């Protein structure tokens, strides 16, 4: 009802349509990416430097760490936004790593519908501190997206492109795509 096809435009990466979405998943650095929105995967207190987190933060730099610091105090929150500090973005997304990955993942989508924002790009969101099972996190990941699409909900959002560190973890992403290709 909603995929496309499996194929890779440059050296290990690979994309399909969602709907009108070109869903992308590749290996390597995701500070080093531009998008609209980055994500990043922390813990509970938003103040995480462990894995991904450590590269999103130092990299952002004292501002963005500050300014998480400074939302997690004022209230409970499941997520918090922040200026992209020295990220190439408009915005940092930084969600709790051991909550519900298509919750999470639903949330940021919502979140660049309301700003208007085309591109989006992730990490493999709790594989990391979280040791949340890789397989699991692909499935709930491109479940976020189809639910998404079949809502209709798809307007300004064009790109989802998941950076993963490890190119182990990459494999099981494209395994998941190819079950789901039309
Ligand atoms: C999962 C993941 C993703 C990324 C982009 N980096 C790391 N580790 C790391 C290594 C060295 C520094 N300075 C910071 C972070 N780990
Ligand atoms: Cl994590
Ligand atoms: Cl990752």
């Amino acid at each position: 009802m909603f995929y496309g096809t499996v194929s890779s435009p440059d050296s290990g990466v690979y994309e399909m349509k969602i709907g009108s979405i070109i869903f992308q998943v590749a290996s390597g650095d995701i500070t080093k990416e531009e998008a609209d929105v980055i994500v990043n995967s922390t813990s509970n207190s938003f103040n995480l430097k462990a894995g991904v987190s450590k590269a999103i933060l130092e990299c952002a730099g004292q501002n963005v760490e500050r300014e998480c610091s400074q939302q997690a105090q004022q209230r409970k929150n499941d997520y918090i936004i922040t200026g992209g500090g020295f990220l190439r973005c408009k915005n940092i997304i930084h969600v709790i790593g051991g909550n519900d990955v298509k919750s999470s993942v639903s949330s940021v989508l919502q979140e660049c519908e309301k700003k208007n924002y085309s591109s989006i790009c992730l990490p493999a969101i709790g594989t990391g501190n979280a040791k949340q099972h890789p397989d699991k996190v692909a499935e709930a990941i491109i479940d976020a997206i189809e639910d998404f699409v079949q809502k209709g909900s798809a307007q300004s959002v064009k790109k989802v492109k998941v950076v993963i560190f490890l190119p182990q973890v990459l494999d099981v992403f494209y395994a998941n795509m190819k079950k789901r290709e039309g």
